[PDB]
């Protein structure tokens, strides 16, 4: 075992050479003085961070103004409109012409009913939504449980030709509108754009199962949130289907519930009990929603019934106040099949002034008496309904949500406000989408009151779908570092906005159409001073707040040590509150002076690629420089009609921003000006592999043109997760590898390094660009074997992964985590403390389903760092019976440690493995994370409890 001071000298030469080697062949000084080169060929520009969360702010409520004005203009017109219907029973004298959605592209004239006559639309290709869209009509979408030629469906499709017109009107005034729809109560849907049904108009093994009566924007403003307790009966006497039936129910009554409503599931037989691990009312969230589906499934029956003690639970469970809740709309499910137990006594005693109303479902299909079943529903409020078997299940939920909106219609013009849901997935597929939601009133007897028999229920439900890249667009990102970023939040906390919301479903558990609600603690590192900001931003208050984060890097594989700056106002007219990151060092930004026509000229003529061989292999950021080019997957492609459109672009002028090609022309041209003037007056390096400089403009010109085939980084800069961990750490950074991946691999590639420039403008610090090596790994083992003669060494850079070692056969393992190789190690320098880890949770990834294509589950990701900034470490590995030594030291100026162990082959220490992976879990347990929920502000203004309302109704 050398002394400490050895190895220590031994350190520093390796040191000092990789970064006399990075440092040269990368060129960071000659790239700055490029940049200092020039001030007259730019302006630098701050970041005003109050000023641009104001300025997002005021645009993301204008945007949202219009969409409620078309909302106010539709709901209006479909008021008036029916008001003004008459009642028929004959349309064969006067035929009702409208486009049905699942109607076959073929020209067959046999596809009409009776009385409609269907359209045959001609469909063009459109932009704006991916498919066939006619602007000519509405199209109509009605389910495949519900006959299409019916009294009522033809009376509504009779009177819905008025909103076809309003459709018109308002994408007339507005040419950036999606889906606008008219959700009626009878099962229909009639959307704007004319486009064909998903995939589901005749199709084997594509079954439609939408009902417009489900989706959570109806869900939403068909009523007001909710306070539910479903009591299931699971006696003896519900044994067999009538389980299977009550349990399909209770599924299906839980898939109506928002974020906004609070439920529990009791079930009684002649005694009262929680279903599940919750004690109280939770929210109706995804995790806690298959909690409850999953306690529901594993129901048995037995036992005598007990009306009494089980309403007595009901009627405790709603009456505490110590939990959260949303204090409105407290409803009682009753679940049961029959009895003669009417319990006149429980309801007097706990509802006597009738503050909650109670449904009573029949499931099932006997012979039990249902008075007292029917009676429950008249004496409280309620409403009777019967599912006798499955294809029952799916009208009755809909029904009580009917019966819920009494309050909400005899609200006149206070009940009609607008409000947008969570964060979904369209059906008609656009991504992701918010639905702004206002509900359509029947309107038919007002100020000439007649009887006003069903006067009393909504004819349906106005949506207009906003898309999430739409609200993107409204907060430009690329004045600002890779780093900063904009995101807006829920009053639930969930995230409008946010660079880690992946278009894909919520993962609630381990494998075997839900919104997107993906919180804000959930899309980022969970400090307390986020929870702080959380707090602040849910409220509706405006702040600053400067501190030090634990930011992970974008390939989910290290931390960093970040510096960041949030500022947050609430977005005026809204619940929604945005909020502006920005790093520290991005305060100010290059603002490109390119106005000479020509100088842009010489910075283009760099860049078809035709000249890769004086400069480097040119990838350009697939940026929206102007909307004639269209972005491809394939980037030489987008480089090519670049070219192209460089070739004649002034008059396009008003077409696209002159900014981002003025910005990424400069940088084009600094690029050029380094690749000539210092790579190519050298031409070759031993040690390294390939050279390349990647710019926040979007070139990242890579020099032999050879490694750019092997190069596999985005072309756009901002989401290269190097460029991004380089800038906040003002040091060298190498990242390596990854291992058994099927392509360029590593040994024919080499192992990246990179350091920022650090550029100094007007005694302003702003980072440009970063520059690199791909240091080739042969060059690197001969020189750190080299050195021997003056066998177990390892090198490790942040989250402990093997850079490089020398017995040879790590480095067949080269880029894999070290905690694979010898966990023993691994485990105890975690435990000396310069190794820290964070273990976090992602809602959003794909995942292999096991066994009790693939499924989305909640993997468990871990990442590590330098927990402490000591350079020198030692000590003794205790393994198992025997004892290991070794010496750690860190690299100075850089992010490695060499760690200095000899021993080979001892007693056996590997009893598990350190895997850091993307290991599938499950989430944090919900029993316990309802206890102390995160905390949340419910909506303001809720409906219930009229004294107008009509009871005599209980069906
Ligand atoms: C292992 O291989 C060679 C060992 O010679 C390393 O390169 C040498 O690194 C030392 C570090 O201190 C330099 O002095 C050697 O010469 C330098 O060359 C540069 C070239 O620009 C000059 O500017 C310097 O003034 C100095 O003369 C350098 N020699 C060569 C031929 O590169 C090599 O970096 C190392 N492998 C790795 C992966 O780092
Ligand atoms: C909005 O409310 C109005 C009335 O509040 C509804 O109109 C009424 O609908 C009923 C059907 O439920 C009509 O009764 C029917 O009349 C025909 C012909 O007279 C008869 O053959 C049927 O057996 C049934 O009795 C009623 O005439 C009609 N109008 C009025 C003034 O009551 C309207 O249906 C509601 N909106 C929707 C979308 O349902
Ligand atoms: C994620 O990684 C961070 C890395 O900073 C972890 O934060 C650190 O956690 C340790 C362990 O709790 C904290 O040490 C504790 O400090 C308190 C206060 O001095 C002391 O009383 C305790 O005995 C303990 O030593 C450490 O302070 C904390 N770092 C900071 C900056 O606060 C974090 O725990 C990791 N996990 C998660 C979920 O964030
Ligand atoms: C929102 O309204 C408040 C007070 O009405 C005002 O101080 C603030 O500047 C407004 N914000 C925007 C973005 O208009
Ligand atoms: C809102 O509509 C007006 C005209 O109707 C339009 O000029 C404006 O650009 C729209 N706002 C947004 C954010 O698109
Ligand atoms: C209802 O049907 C009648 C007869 O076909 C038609 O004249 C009337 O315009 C229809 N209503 C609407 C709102 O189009
Ligand atoms: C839940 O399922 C397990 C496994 O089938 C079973 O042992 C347990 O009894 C079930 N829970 C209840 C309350 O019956
Ligand atoms: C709520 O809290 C009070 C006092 O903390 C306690 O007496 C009561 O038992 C709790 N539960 C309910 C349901 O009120
Ligand atoms: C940002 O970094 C500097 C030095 O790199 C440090 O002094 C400062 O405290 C950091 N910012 C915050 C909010 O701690
Ligand atoms: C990308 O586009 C270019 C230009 O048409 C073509 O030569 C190349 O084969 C394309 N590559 C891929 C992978 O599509
Ligand atoms: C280190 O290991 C010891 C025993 O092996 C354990 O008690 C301790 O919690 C571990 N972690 C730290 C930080 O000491
Ligand atoms: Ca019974």
């Amino acid at each position: 075992f050398p002394s400490a001071v050895t190895i220590k000298s031994w350190v520093d030469k390796m040191q000092e050479d990789l970064v006399t080697l990075a440092k040269t062949a990368s060129g960071v000084n000659q790239l700055v003085d490029i940049y200092e080169k020039y001030q007259d060929l730019y302006t630098v520009e701050p970041n005003n961070a109050r000023q641009l969360v104001e300025i997002a702010a005021r645009d993301i409520e204008k945007l949202l103004s219009n969409r409620s004005k078309a909302l106010v203009r539709l709901a209006l017109e479909a008021e008036k409109v029916q008001a003004a219907h008459q009642w028929r029973e004959d349309f064969a004298s006067n035929e009702v012409v409208y486009y049905n959605a699942k109607d076959d592209l073929d020209p067959e004239k046999n596809d009409s009913e009776p009385g409609s006559q269907r359209i045959k639309p001609v469909f063009i290709e459109d932009a704006n939504f991916g498919r066939q869209i006619s602007y000519q009509h509405a199209a109509v979408h009605i389910p495949t449980d519900i006959y299409e030629g019916s009294t009522i469906v033809l009376n509504e499709l009779n009177w819905t030709s008025a909103l076809d017109e309003v459709f018109k009107k308002n994408r007339e005034e507005d040419p950036s509108l999606l889906w606008q729809v008219f959700g009626s109560a009878t099962g229909l849907a009639r959307y704007y754009p004319a486009s064909p049904w998903v995939d589901n108009s005749r199709t084997p093994n594509k079954i439609d199962l939408y009902d417009v009566r489900r989706r959570p924007w109806y869900i939403q403003g068909a009523a007001s949130p909710k306070d539910m307790l479903i009591l299931v009966d699971v006696s003896g006497s519900v044994s067999g289907l009538t389980l299977k039936l009550i349990r399909t129910s209770v599924s299906e009554m839980l898939e109506t519930l928002s974020d906004d409503d609070f439920v529990n599931v009791a079930s009684f037989n002649s005694n009262a009990q929680d279903v599940s691990c919750f004690q109280h009312l939770v929210q109706a969230n995804v995790r806690n929603k298959k909690v409850l589906k999953d306690a529901v499934n594993n129901i048995t029956a037995k036992g005598i019934t007990d009306y009494k003690k089980g309403f007595s639970f009901a009627f405790e469970q709603l009456l505490n106040y110590n939990v959260s809740r949303a204090n409105c709309n407290k409803i009682i499910m009753l679940f049961t099949d029959g009895g003669e137990e009417r319990a006149q006594e429980i309801f007097n005693k706990y509802n006597k002034d009738k503050k909650v109303r109670v449904f009573t479902f029949s499931v099932g299909q006997h012979n039990y008496d249902r008075g007292p079943i029917q009676w429950m529903a008249c004496e409280n409020k309620g409403y009777y309904y019967e599912i006798p078997s499955i294809g029952a299940i799916r009208i009755n939920t809909q029904e009580y949500l009917d019966v819920l909106g009494r309050p909400m219609v005899l609200a006149g013009d206070k009940a009609k406000q607008v409000q947008w849901t969570n964060v979904y997935l369209d059906a008609l597929e656009l991504g992701l989408v918010i639905t702004g939601t206002l509900p359509v009133f029947n309107i038919t007897g007002q100020f000439e009151n007649k009887t006003n028999l069903k006067n009393q229920l909504i004819l349906g439900v106005m949506g207009v779908d906003v898309s999430l890249e739409d609200i993107k667009r409204l907060t430009p990102r690329f004045t600002l570092c890779p780093n900063g970023y904009y995101f807006a939040i829920d009053p639930n906390g969930y995230v409008l906005l946010h660079p880690n919301l992946q278009p894909k479903p919520i993962g609630v558990g381990i494998p075997t159409q839900e919104p997107v609600t993906l919180d804000f603690l959930d899309a980022e590192l969970e400090n307390d001073i986020k929870v702080e900001i959380r707090n602040k931003m849910i409220d509706g208050e405006s702040g600053e707040k400067t501190f030090r984060t634990l930011v992970k890097s974008q390939d989910e594989r290290y931390i960093d040590k970040g510096n960041r700056t949030y500022t947050w106002t609430p977005v005026n007219g809204t619940d929604y509150s945005l909020a502006l990151v920005l790093p520290t060092y991005s305060f100010y930004y290059i603002k490109a002076k390119l106005e000479e026509t020509i100088t842009q000229a010489r910075y283009s003529e760099t860049l078809k690629p035709d000249n890769f061989e004086e400069s480097g292999y040119t990838f350009i950021a697939p940026r929206d420089y102007c909307n004639d080019l269209k972005i491809s997957d394939n980037n030489t492609e987008f480089l090519l009609n670049f070219n192209e459109f460089i070739d004649r672009k002034t008059p396009n002028n008003p077409s696209c921003n002159a900014d981002l090609i003025n910005r990424v022309l400069l940088d084009a041209g600094f690029t050029n000006e380094l690749v000539q003037n210092y790579w190519s007056k050298q031409k070759n390096i031993k040690g390294v592999k390939a050279r390349f400089v990647v710019t926040d403009g979007g070139i990242t010109r890579v020099y032999p043109k050879e490694a750019g085939e092997n190069w596999q980084e985005n072309p756009e800069t901002y989401e290269d997760s190097f460029y991004k961990r380089s800038l906040d750490n003002d040091n060298y950074v190498f990242t390596a590898p990854y291992f058994n991946k099927s392509g360029p691999g590593a040994y024919e590639s080499g192992i990246m390094v990179s350091k920022a420039v650090e550029i100094y403008i007007q005694g302003k610090l702003l980072k440009p660009a970063v520059v690199g090596i791909k240091i080739d790994v042969n060059s690197w083992i001969e020189n750190f074997t080299k050195t021997s003669i003056r066998m177990d060494c390892v090198i490790l850079d942040d989250g402990g992964f093997l850079l490089m070692a020398n017995h040879d056969d790590y480095t067949n393992q080269i880029g894999r985590f070290f905690g694979e190789i010898d966990p023993s190690l691994m485990r105890h320098l975690v435990n000396i403390s310069v190794y820290a880890f964070n273990k976090s949770y992602d809602y959003q990834s794909v995942c292999e389903p096991g066994a009790a294509s693939k499924q989305s589950c909640i993997t468990e990701q871990t990442q590590y760092f330098f927990d402490n900034d000591s350079k020198s470490f030692s000590g003794v590995l205790d393994c198992g019976n025997c004892s290991r030594i070794f010496h750690g030291e860190k690299l100075m100026n850089t992010n490695l440690i060499f760690i200095m162990v000899e021993s080979k082959g001892t007693c056996p220490c590997d009893t598990r493995l350190l895997i850091q992976a993307e290991q599938t879990s499950d989430g944090p347990n919900p029993c316990d994370m309802v206890k102390q929920p995160r905390y949340r502000k419910g909506p303001d203004v809720c409906f219930d409890n009229n004294v107008l309302e009509d009871y005599t109704d209980c069906g």
